[PDB]
This record gives structure tokens, sequence and C-alpha cells, in this order.
């Protein structure tokens, strides 16, 4: 009693409180400024855009992201930085004013293979209870847009990539695919219970059990296709690709969607490596998001834990190398999307007393911050006097008007705070964390599949 | 040397001060917030408006405004709160559902008189310097919008009024007069250097200058009526003018503009009178703008001069008759058009250290505060408990959506302030202050044509 | 509508403290725990929650306490910013019981500061009502006639003396067919004001 007296809300106390705070000038500026606007348009520190808002970076890639990706209402972030990250081999290698890789073709696929491995996770799970944490979880949204970059190489190994002029955002579901999504999650849900139904009487290997996942499968693509065409050629199946050089010149190119890939994008799909940063667990250690994944039996979510002088360090050197870097992070905190700046003091929160003490590995347990969007650093710049990145320079996939023509600034320290992982070759990092993944005695920290460090959506 | 030393911007001072304030909280949240919006916005105090934004009024007058009315972009003001006070006796008396004496009307004479009222102030200021203060003044804007209550009823005297159903705001330039205005104020500037020429060689009576004046007048009459007709009946013809009731009976009326504004719309010239409260000058003593006027010979601007206690007695007594009340003030200082409110601590900007200790005579004195335009009263609230008013309920003319419905709601304290002139009938007054009107003995305090008291433009 | 929302967000906020302390046992990563984390201001309640807050707040009419305030109609940046404070508290709660009982005096100051700063940071997006539940407040209003009337009362003798609102009379009846008629059905944990009613609901 006297406890839970003492953890009530007294009437007395907060009056009285209020009439204390009242009495101070800058609690009294505060409260009326914060019932007329929101928080972030009212502290927004403008003597402080002043100076973060640089747009000079001594250390860039050479080829220019032309045009402006976007990609709407849908959490196909992932696949546009993944790309946008390729297609500049594609421009540079056959100068175009434009080119785009089509992020639909591999937009349509996910789709399709995480609707097939939902099936697949529910089957693997029927011995658990409906209400079990497990099943909840997948049944909460199977379908999602969201990925990662294993899930993209698994795309990339057996469905390939073709130009955009052949495939590109024409349907309305492929930017808006809310609709789409929540009928075709609503048909899992219905699969779901049949085939747990089902599995009480026989084994997953029935053929009773065989045909259903089958006539499901079919169902889920027949669906799919009332929502988006599938790509006009199958992965080994050749294409022909019309198009026009800067010079105004005329070439066509035959080709494969597996070869394109390879021959053109330049993707070797055993290059890519995903570092993170995630102060839960030591460094130097490999992390592995249980069941997350898009393509049944494809490569798992891995990343190699380190500190962020390493992981700022390699962002640094691949930039040097002329490539720009897929990252994650949580977006959009302390990102400022009319100025498209990215700083975590950009907002005056400390002039109305509001302080967030609580650390970056806290902030992810805690249920805070996690990675929510994926993007690209085409570039940064170094401090000359033996210093570090003190900026980077992201490319969004939000149009061009967003941010400055689709462009952010965003400064080393939120880099630290709130980005997590950043992908690399295997050839860029030093022998000592090249090995971790190379070796065979590296045994991973293993997370669950409901792990804040996951799909970037 | 040492002083203008003293007094000159000291680059240090300001940099050391600057630190200072930097330190305190209060300014860093004040500076951060005053950046990002226009400070009415961001000091608007909605605690303060949840308690002044009332709407309840015990004492009101039983004639509603409809429809509201909106003299758009002219200086109007004054024509519709002088009609709106007027027109209130057609609807009651007719039983319309809605009524609206024309404003046109008086416009058009109103700017055509004044124009006159120009060229002959002119003649006989022929005699100072064309850079004298009141030649330059003659010249800086002799047909503007605005006007007084002396100013209005001498044009009734002349013109009578007659229903907007017969002349209404159907020309572009009496909903946006600017552009009218421009093009005679050049004219008349030209003819200002053509009649204070002609007067060197000879007198204000020499044919030569009657000639000159008169094909001015026709000039300027002809330049009008360009804009906007002459209405379409004298002020002792004769009108027929159609309607219908509030029970859809019809009905026809004769009349002429002179006739209707005594037969219909209850006004008798003579009984009127203007009271202010300049704390500038002894209270009980009358003041006389000099020269301000719109009619030649008409007559000229006059104020009783009384205390706010006497003010609002009056305007409480007024109302109680049923009657709504015209009164001028310095619009929009401490005026919201969002809500409808004036209050004049409506906004927090002592919460910024911003504090106006100068008062209402000196405010008057310094250039600070002015009568701008012309309202309505058309309620109050008594303070039962043997007090006075608390709030008045205030009809503007510039249409429903301005305000609440074009209601405002203003507080005592911004009466006393703020608002200057209120008009009532010289047998509401005690004999007291009626006498001075009527005795003879009343020797007023004459102001220049310049004063801070004038025109509700 | 804003002064019910105002106190339901405040005692939800504190309701959330509880609730950790309560599940300091758990692990962080648990179901419960996260769960909590999720989302401790969500604007979303049930009827008993309603009553919950009626019982001890009252009702007043809305001319004394509008929705004037830009975090009333626009909730959602107010809520991260709390809930964002509100994780900050979780740790150190469930750090600070690590090596103390929760009737440690230190645990019930800290609670306190807690609630003050929740208090604190409500108090600049939403003022707290202008009368407290027992405090007599004046109406002025307009009837259609347009008669004017002053009607003086308190939060909680208006809500009986003229909502005509018995909280004792309110039951809610629910149709989920995933358990059997005649059953009452209650949610584990959900709630607003500590220690105030459940959800229970009639099957």
């Amino acid at each position: 009693f006297q406890g839970a007296m003492s953890s009530s809300i007294d009437i007395s106390k907060i009056n009285s409180w209020n009439k204390e705070f009242q009495s101070d000038l800058t609690h009294q500026l505060a409260t009326t400024v914060l019932k007329n606007y929101n928080a972030d348009d009212a502290l927004l520190n403008k003597t402080r855009l002043q100076k973060q808002d640089n747009r000079v970076f001594n250390t860039v890639v050479s080829t220019d992201s032309t045009p402006v990706t976007n990609q709407k209402s849908s959490g196909r972030c992932w696949l546009f930085a993944a790309t946008n990250q390729l297609r500049l081999n594609v421009l540079s290698e056959l100068n175009l004013k434009e080119f785009e890789l089509s992020q639909a073709y591999l937009f349509f696929y996910d789709k399709l293979e995480k609707a097939n491995y939902f099936l697949d996770q529910i089957v693997s799970s029927a011995d658990q209870d409906i209400d079990s944490r497990l099943v909840q979880y997948l049944l909460a949204a199977p379908t999602e847009d969201g990925g990662q970059y294993s899930m993209f190489l698994n795309l990339v190994k057996k469905y390939g990539l073709i130009p955009k002029d052949l495939y590109g955002d024409l349907p309305y579901s492929t930017t808006a695919s809310r609709k789409w999504n929540s009928l075709l999650t609503t048909k899992l849900r219905e699969f779901a219970e049949t085939l747990r139904t089902a599995l009480k009487e026989r084994s997953a290997d029935d053929s009773i059990i065989v045909t259903l996942r089958e006539q499901m499968q079919r169902e889920i693509f027949r669906l799919m296709s009332l929502f988006m065409d599938i790509p006009p050629v199958q992965p080994n199946e050749q294409f022909t690709w019309e198009y026009v050089d800067k010079d105004k010149k005329i070439h066509t190119i035959k080709s494969t969607p597996l070869e394109f890939a390879s021959k053109y994008a330049k993707l070797d799909p055993s290059t890519p490596v995903s570092l993170i940063n995630d102060p839960r667990h030591p460094y130097g250690k490999l992390i592995k998001i249980d069941r997350l994944g898009n393509v049944l039996g494809g490569d798992a979510v891995i990343y190699l834990n380190v500190d962020n002088e390493t992981l700022s360090k390699l962002v640094v050197k691949r930039l040097q190398n002329n490539k720009a870097v897929f990252f994650g992070s949580h977006t959009p905190k302390f990102m400022d999307k009319k100025t498209g700046v990215m700083d975590i003091e950009l907002w005056n929160y400390p002039a109305i007393g509001y302080n967030l003490p609580q650390q970056k590995a806290s902030r992810i347990r805690y249920h805070e911050s996690l990675m929510t969007h994926a993007m690209l650093i085409t570039g940064c710049h170094v401090d000359e006097t033996s210093k570090l990145p003190l900026r980077y320079r992201v490319e969004a996939s939000w149009g061009k008007d967003s941010g400055k023509d689709g462009l952010y600034v965003m400064t080393q320290k939120y880099f630290e705070e709130y980005c997590f992982q950043i992908v690399v070759d295997i050839n860029e990092l030093p022998k000592e964390l090249a090995s971790k993944f190379t070796s065979g005695k590296e045994e991973p920290i293993v997370l669950p599949i409901w792990d804040p460090m996951g799909a970037l959506a």
C-alpha cells in the first residue's frame, strides 16, 4: 500500500511541481513555444546549421549518381542503395548521361521468395504454439519490403540484374506497396492456419503437405502476377537492350540477367561482407541473425562486429578505391529532410533541459534505436592535419526534392551513434579481419529473428 | 571625440555582451526559436488564449449583423462601421434576413469631395513653400480611403444613403483602390503645381483661377467616372427599391437618398458626437483636428476628451439602449486575426524579456500608437458583483473568414490602451458633458492636420 | 477530450515505470520487457481505462480546456520524445534494482524524480488542467434560446451531476470466438492508472 501510494501520481505533487516550473523563465518560454509548433521545427538550431551544412568533400567517387532514384511508398531503400552502388559501374563503363538497374526486378522476386520463405518458416515452427513468440512474429509482417545486403546477394545469385529500360516502376504497387502487401499477407495468414492444421495429423513430407505447399506457391504467384508482371526474361534467358551513350551513339547489348550482373554491373557476389558496430557484443566477433532471409536456403545475415574507428577507416579506404559505401542506420533520427543534414546536435533540446545520456548499446537493447534504412555514402571529408573523417556525403533514394537534390551531409558523430552497418569487399579488410570470414573456427553470436540489427526497411 | 567614441558601436562590447547572453538558457532558447518563426507566431500564449477567448456576452444589441461585410483592399473601414451601425435599423424595421446600405455610394462621393478639398487646401496654402511641412503633407496622400465620423456625417447630409441593391461593390476599384488612388493622386500633384504657379501672378479670385479650378474638378470627375459610375440617382431624386422580407413577401419602397437616410436608416445627423481618450490633453476639453476633412465647408473633426471610466460607461449605456458603438483604435496592435482576439497580453513577450513601459500619452506623442481603423462594438460583458465591462464583442468589416466569423473579442484593458474614440448620441451624455457641445464657451484645443488622432484608414 | 488525454498520458508513463520495476527480474530481451518498451505512451485505450480516469479526475466542459496545443492534434513527436526518456529511465531503474530492492529509499526517490521529469516534459507540450478534480470551476454559456447561464462545479461533480456518469454501471461485452461464451476475459497488465480497474470483458 505505502509503496503503491508512493508510486501513484499525486495531484498535489504535480500542481506543486507545476508552480515551481512556471516560476522559471526558460520553462515559461518553452511551454509557450512548444504548444504552438512541432518540437523539431521549434528547436532546429540555425546557428549550428550554418556551420554543419557543408557540402565540400575532399575524397569522393569519380562517377555521378544520375538520375536521383525514388522508391516512393515502399521500403525498397536497400535495393536502391545496393544497386545505386553498382549502376555507377555501368554509367562509367558505357558513358551514359543516365542509367538505372531495375530495382523493380529485384523487388518482384524478393517479395515472391519471402512469401515462399514464410510458408517454410511456418512448417518448421508447427511444433510451437500459435501464440508463441516466434510464430506470432512470423505472422506479423511476412512480406515487408525491407531487406539486408545478404538478401540482396541471394537475389542476384539466382536472378541476376537487368537494365531498368526493360522493366521499370510502371505498376502502381511498386511505388505504393502497402495494399498489395496487405492483400498477400492476409492470404499467407490463411495458409499458415491451413498448413499448421494439416500438420497436426501428417508429417511435413506427407505428399499431402507437399501438394498443399505447392498450391500455395501457385496461389501466391497468381496474386502477385495481378499487381506486377513476372520479368520478361528468365535469369539465363537472353535479352536485347538498345541504348544511347553521352555522344548520341546507338548500341545494342545482348546478354542474360545473370551475365549482365557480372559482365557489366561488375558484381562478384563472393567479395562483399558486412561490418557492424553493435556495442552490445564484443568486437572481433561474427554476428548472425537467426532465420532472417528471403530466398529459402540462401545465405544468412552475418556481420563482423568492429569498432567505429575501424569502421570509419574502412569507409575512407573504400571511397579512396573509388567505390560508394552501402550502409544502414536509424532513419530518421536526427535527420533533417528539408536541409539534408544528419547531425545529432542540430536541434537545441538541451535549451529545454532535454538530454539523452543513454548510450548506443543500451539504446539498442532498450528498444530506442535499430537499423531502419539503407543509403549510400559517396564521399567524405578527411581532416588534413593527420586527422580522420569529419563528415560524409550521403545519397538517398527519395527523389531530387528530398534533402539537397537527394543528398545529405552526415557528421562523423552521427555515423558513430546512429549508423551500424557498412558493406565492403573482403579484399579491403586487413588479413586480421578477413580471416574471420575465410577461416572456419569463428563461431558466430546468434541473435533472435526479431533482433534490432536486421532488415533495412 | 570621447563622446562620439562612447556613443559608437564597439565591436568588443557587443561580442562580450553576446557571450554573456549566450550563457543564459532563456536567451539560448529564445534565439533558437526566434530565428525559425515570426515572433507573434512563436510567442502567442495559448494558456492565456484559453481563458480570454470568451464569446459569452450578457449585454448585447438585439439585431444581428447579417451578412458580414468586407471592404477588401481599401481603407473603407469607417464607412462600413458607420453604416454597419445604421443598417441594423433597416433589417430590424423591415424584417430582412440580410441587408446592406451601399458603402460604395459614400465611397464614390467621399473620394470625389476629398480630391476637391485637396485643391482648396493647395490654394489656401499657396503662400507657403513647396517644401513646407503643410504642403508636403497635403501632397502625401490626397485621396486616401480613410476618414472620420464627422466626415461620414458630412457625406450623409449632402448625399443621403441608399440600399446596396442599387449600387454595390461591382467595380474593381471599390475592392482594390490602390491603383485608382495612385492615378488620381498623380494628377492632383500635377494640378497642385499648375495652381501654385498660376497663383504667383494672380489672386485666388481672378477668373483665371476660378476657371482653372473648375477644369480640374471636371478632369477629376472624368477620371473618377472611368473607375466607378456616378450613383444612379441624385440626393433629392427618387429611386425605386424592390425587396423581400423574411416571410418571402415582396415590397416596393419609393424614396430619395436623403429621405431614406432619415425615414428608414433612422439617422439624425444632429445627435452623434465623438468622445476620445487622449491622455496627452486634459479631460473635459474639446479637441479639434485642423484642416482635416472631405467636403469643402463641412463640419470639422471635433472630440470631447474624457477618461476611460467615463468612456467605458458610455459604451455600456449605449449597448443597453440597444445600439452598437462606432469606435476607432490602433489596428492591428495586439490583435490576433486567426482567433479574433484583442488582448495586449496574449503574447508572452516578457518571457523573452521584452516589456513596454511607455504609457498611452507618450505612445501617441512618440509615434508608436495612433488611430488606424474603425470597427463596431455590438456587445459587452459586465461583471455582476457591482463591476464594470470585462470584455467587448467587436464586428469587423473583413469578411466572415476574419476572426471568428468576422467577430473579435476585446478586453477592457485593450479598450483602455489601444482604442481612442467612440461615437454616441449627445442625448446619451450627462448634462455635464453634453453642455460642452451645446454651450458656446468651449474653446477647443486645436491640433495639426497630421495629428495621430485622425482618420480611421 | 484533451483533459482526459493529458492525464491518460501522464498516468501511463507512470504506469510504465511501475511495470518496469515489477518485471526487473526478467531479462531485457524477454517478451514482456521488450513489449513494455515498445510503446509506453500510445494514445489508445480501453473503456475501463476511461472510467479509471473519470473516477480520479472527473470531466469538464471543453470551453475550459480544448485542443489548442499542437501536440493534442499531432501527438506523434511528443510521444516519441517522452518514450525516449522512459526508455532511458527503464535502464536507470533496472540497473539500480540489481543492487537494491524496490523499497530501498533510493528506488523510491529515483522513481519520484522520474515522475517529476515526466511531468515537467509533459507540461512543455500541454498545460496541466486549470482546476484540480475537487476544485471548483466557473462555466459561462448560452442555450439554444440565447439565454446566459453560469454553472459552478468541480470536475468530479460535473461528471455525475451533468454528464450523468455513474462509473458503477458500464460493463463491456465482447464477441471473441476463441473462447467459450459466458466466460469473463481479462487482459493482464493492460492499464493506465496504477492500481485502477483491469480490462475485463464478458464474452
